[PDB]
């Protein structure tokens, strides 16, 4: 079905040449040409989802697109494709939606022909082997098993599940092992003959969406792949649509009271709405999402904050099926926000009435049109993974020139659409869902798969009647026009000062300031990473509690102003560290000194409300004891950063210390905190050197203006040290989770500080323990799913750790860890020069890459500024050291540091018990650890690093 069509594609700043076409067998094709990209890619999306399954077997298309990986007529071996992307660093994956299933992969540089040769003939010959089936059923069951207690997918499926049992929306997407293979054979149904049925009948027809991120040209890749794709044969399967929303009045105007897993409280408002996909030109859904969840003066959220009932919210247009679509409003609840919900709904109806008074607005449409104008015009680049799959997800509805101006460009104003959705948004169309933990003994209708319990209990008419007629206005106003719109579009020419790295352009006894500007990237955006530094931050639980509650109520106050900036592409973040408080602003070049001036002056002189303080106290206090409940890999990493620092406060003691925190103590504390402190900042983007000096001066002068901050002396530039191990010891202890029936472990190894040898040693060892541990332990030995291996780099200290959550005895697990160590030990001496050379070159390309997004490289540089290293030319350092390595060196690495007969043994594991609690030698005995403090009492501390 070899057909070819291309022309100019509206592609914004980008240099990547593009073409789109479509083959006569129903395959959407996008041609990407770029002569400067390393990794080439391609990604096929079938416009068939898991709602198109047969009514008896769930996740059948899901399981087939799993099984469509393995086995061709040309290469019937199992991982052959995948191993071929293990040769050249590729990483395929695929995902499934209600109407789509989307394969995607990449490839090293030019090797596309191979993977495409191993990818095209999936349609001709599926095999359905022994091993594929018998391992993939375990992979699907684990895929569902990690989705058992995940509350997002849980509440997702609960939305999926409380509808029409007749609508094909009512299919179960993933499927566990009970529905996957236990259900057909107990019914006598052959799984494989169905697989052949499903593959033959459904897949082959139409609605594919290929893209090809290639780095050759357009024409040569074109007449390769059109030729290469004629074996897919059209069958004319019609386009699957739904002519009605699944809520045919049995389920409308309804409430639910839901008990979650994590102790959260949410209220959910849902509208099933027909499609406006044909109206992608005018797009009322952006207007609705823009207008509903707005946060300004006279807004709904301003009143709910003003009554203190809702902390934060998100609502808006939810994408759905071809026929129907959704419209959500999801709000947070306080105590009597849990108790006085109806009036909240009344306030929502007042906001609806506000929308009913002014009707649509045009200056809003021009404003949002200009925002998407500029913002679509100024697009940076694309991710070689994820972007292509996303566009290919949206590629179904648009011609080959509309693939970029997808929804990110709007032509026309259609107030009749706004009249339609205004007419749609009525108390008739509301779905309600209450999320609270306290509904025990009260909910009968239990979920079948997951097991949550709920009740219908339809709203009586008195509330309804009062809801329709009483839609009036109180103190609600239209959201004022933005003023943070930019006119700064001027590219600043690079100066005589052509440094490739930020120089210390300003030094005081107060601060230290680093700055660069983008020679490559050329965007009107900038980064800001202010860090407040204070002794008093981590001194105790009590002042740290006050710091967290301070910054919480700080952002909570300044949010209602912040929303217009956040809507414009002006981000900020207040955070706390072990050091002090953490600020990271990022965004455009418009009101940068101005907004920053406001921020600094606001958190400089800041005030507190009473009931606001009560809410921040109670709410984070409720957020405290949730940290018993997380997964033990997360909990174990918390213990890892617990043990491997100098001082560390546990979450219980920190939890208990809020029993006495009153508002006057904090309000006395605050300027004392603000009395002295340090700021050290990295500024990166579209400004100048002298204006940066003025911005810094501005900031510190603003501080001295408010709280009369004076500089620090360089003896209170402290850092935390890290714990020495007694050179031969292997120490461990255990904690116990209540909820999970799984044990976790993290297996720490102190090598050394980052010296030039140790970086390439540990990196090389990390890659050689990367793939075979995934190959033999998690895959082959089937230990668990949360199996993790690899490096640890913290506090200027290298490390090696192994994160494994499973249902095993942990010492049994240790024994096979050590067995894997012996396996690797033997696997060392078996290395040829090909493993050697390909392995170190793949390590080089893993390490070496020039940054694509400016926000990424700033996070790396920032991550080095907080670690006080600053050696930005570590890359040349590492590559120059890398050429000087042997294999016997890594035995020299192995023996004294890693082996069991080690004089220099620095071994340590961490156990985490489960809820209820092939040959290994005799390792030495561990220690019991009752008091971690009395443990750390007599233990040495590491040196710190000479800063580059």
């Amino acid at each position: 079905a070899i057909k070819r069509i291309g022309n100019h594609i509206t592609k914004s700043e980008d240099k990547r040449e593009y073409r789109g076409l479509e083959l006569a067998n129903g395959i959407k094709v996008l041609l990407i040409s770029d002569p400067t990209t390393d990794k080439s890619s391609a990604a096929l999306d079938v416009h068939i989802g898991s709602l198109s399954d047969p009514p008896n077997i769930a996740g059948l298309s899901h399981f087939l697109e799993h099984m469509l990986f393995l086995g061709t007529k040309k290469y019937p071996k199992e991982n052959e494709y995948s191993q071929f992307l293990s040769e050249h660093a590729g990483s395929s994956n695929a995902f499934t939606s209600g109407e789509h299933t989307n394969y995607y992969f990449d490839v090293s540089h030019e090797h596309l022909e191979g993977a495409l040769d191993r990818f095209a003939q999936f349609f001709l010959s599926p095999l359905f082997d022994e091993s594929a089936k018998d391992r993939e059923v375990n992979a699907v069951d684990s895929e569902h098993e990690k989705n058992v207690m995940n509350d997002a997918w849980r509440l997702f499926q609960l939305e999926k599940a409380t509808g029409n049992p007749k609508h094909p929306f009512s299919k179960f997407g993933t499927g566990n092992k009970y529905t996957l293979e236990t259900r057909p054979n107990q019914e006598g149904i052959d799984v494989r003959q169905e697989l052949l049925k499903f593959h033959s009948a459904y897949y082959s027809s139409n609605l594919m969406a290929v893209v090809v991120l290639g780095r050759e040209s357009l024409d040569d890749l074109t007449n390769l792949v059109v030729k290469l794709f004629s074996e897919v044969e059209n069958k004319n399967v019609p386009l699957p649509e739904f002519p009605e929303h699944p809520f045919q009045e049995e389920h409308l105007k309804q409430l639910y009271k839901i008990v979650p897993i994590k102790d959260i409280r949410n209220l959910y408002v849902t509208f099933p709405i027909p499609d406006l996909q044909k109206y992608y030109k005018s797009n009322p859904g952006h207007y609705l999402g823009h207008l509903i969840g707005h946060e300004g003066p006279g807004s709904l959220l301003s009143e709910l904050k003003s009554k203190g009932w809702v902390n934060t919210l998100v609502g808006g247009q939810k994408e759905g099926a071809r026929g129907f679509m959704f419209f959500i409003i999801n709000v947070d609840l306080t105590e009597e926000g849990l108790l006085h919900v109806e009036d909240i709904i009344l306030h929502m109806f007042q906001y609806i009435q506000k929308l009913r008074a002014e009707g649509p607005q045009e200056w809003v449409f021009q404003e949002l049109k200009d925002l998407n104008a500029v913002a679509f015009r100024f697009k940076d680049k694309e991710r070689p993974r994820g972007y292509t799959s996303k566009i290919a997800g949206i590629l179904h509805y648009y011609p080959l020139e509309e693939v970029l101006t997808a929804e990110y460009l709007l032509e026309e104003f259609r107030p009749d659409l706004i009249e339609m959705v205004l007419d749609k948004l009525r108390p008739e169309n509301v779905r309600v869902a209450i999320v609270s933990k306290s509904f025990e003994g009260k909910t009968d209708r239990t979920e079948e798969w997951y097991g949550t319990q709920y009740k219908q209990e339809a709203i009586p008419d008195e509330v309804i009647k009062k809801w329709q007629n009483a839609d009036l206005n109180g103190k609600f106003k239209l959201p004022t026009k933005n003023e943070f719109i930019p006119t700064n579009f001027e590219i600043l020419p690079l100066e005589k000062e052509a440094t490739p790295y930020p120089a210390l352009i300003k030094d005081t006894a107060m601060s230290k300031l680093w700055f660069k500007q983008d020679d490559k990237f050329f965007l009107p955006k900038a980064n800001l990473n202010f860090e407040f530094f204070s002794p008093f931050a981590y001194v105790d639980p009590l002042h740290s509690n006050m710091a967290y509650l301070y910054l919480e109520l700080l952002k909570d106050s300044l949010n209602e102003y912040a929303y217009a900036a956040e809507l414009a592409g002006l981000s900020y973040d207040l955070q706390n560290t072990i050091y002090g408080m953490y600020l990271s602003v990022k965004g455009y070049n418009d009101k940068q000194p101005i907004l920053l001036k406001k921020i600094i002056e606001k958190m400089a002189t800041f005030e507190i409300d009473e009931k606001r303080f009560e809410i921040i106290k109670e709410a984070y206090m409720r957020s405290l004891n949730n940290f018993r409940a997380e997964q033990p890999h997360q909990h174990a990493m918390y213990y890892l950063r617990l043990l491997m620092t100098e001082v560390a406060w546990t979450k219980d003691e920190l939890k208990e210390a809020l029993d006495d925190v009153t508002l006057p103590r904090l309000k006395a504390f605050i300027p004392q905190l603000l009395s002295r402190l340090h700021i050290e900042a990295l500024l990166h983007g579209n400004i100048t050197k002298q204006a940066a000096l003025g911005i810094m001066q501005m900031v510190e002068d603003t501080l001295i203006e408010h709280a009369h901050t004076k500089p620090l002396l360089p003896s209170q530039l402290v850092r935390y040290r890290e714990v020495q191990l007694p050179d031969r010891g292997w120490f461990v202890y255990q904690q116990r989770n209540e909820v999970h029936n799984n044990s976790g472990i993290e297996i720490y190894y102190q090598t050394d500080m980052q010296s030039t040898s140790e970086n390439m040693f540990l990196e090389l060892f990390a890659q050689i323990i990367s793939e075979p541990a995934f190959n033999t332990l998690r895959t082959k030995e089937q230990l668990g799913y949360i199996v993790f291996s690899g490096p640890r780099r913290a506090n200027g200290i290298q490390g090696l750790r192994f994160i494994i959550q499973s249902e095993k005895p942990p010492h049994y697990l240790e024994s096979r860890v050590e067995a894997f160590l012996i396996t690797m030990e033997k696997s060392i001496e078996d290395m040829t020069e090909e493993a050697f050379q390909k392995h170190i070159q793949a390590l080089a390309i893993r390490r070496l890459d020039k940054p694509k997004k400016l926000s990424a490289e700033s996070a790396k540089y920032w991550g080095e500024i907080i670690s006080q290293q600053y050696n930005f030319d570590r890359d040349n350092t590492e590559v120059a050291y890398l050429k000087t390595l042997t294999k016997e060196d890594i035995i020299k690495f192995y023996k004294e540091m890693l082996a069991v007969d080690a004089p220099r043994r620095h071994k340590v594991s961490v156990h985490v018990l489960a809820r209820e609690m092939s040959q290994a030698p005799a390792l030495p005995q561990p220690e019991v650890i009752q008091n971690m403090t009395e443990f750390k009492r007599g233990l040495p501390l590491f040196p710190l690093v000479k800063p580059h």
